[PDB]
DNA sequence: ATATATATATATATATATATATATATATATATATATATATATATATATATATATATATAT
C-alpha cells in the first residue's frame, strides 16, 4: 500500500472503491472521520491520547 | 460459544425552502335565447238593411 496506488484508486473511483479495497486488501484500515483512525493509532503505538 | 448491553456507520424518513403547474372561488362581461309587449291585419260572429222568392191581409 502507497501513496500513489491509493491517489490511483481515487482517480478510479470515489470512496465506494476504497471501502470496497479494504475488504479486498489484508493489513489496511480507512475511517471515514478522524477519532476512529486516532484511536487505532493510540492502540498502535501503545500511548495515551495526549 | 451464545445472551445481552453499548457504540459506530449507514440508510431512511421528515422538515424546510423554492419553482412550476393546476384548481377553485369570485367577479365581470358577453351573448343567446326566451318570453313578453306591441302593433297590425284578418277572421268570425252578430246586427241591420236591402234584395230575391213566396204568400196573405186590407180596402172598396
Amino acid at each position: 500500500q502507497t501513496l500513489e496506488h491509493w491517489l490511483n484508486v481515487y482517480h478510479e473511483g470515489g470512496t465506494r472503491l476504497l471501502r470496497q479495497m479494504e475488504k479486498e486488501a489484508i493489513g489496511l484500515w480507512t475511517y471515514p472521520n478522524k477519532k476512529q483512525y486516532l484511536a487505532r493509532l493510540r492502540d498502535f503505538f501503545e500511548v495515551g491520547e495526549n
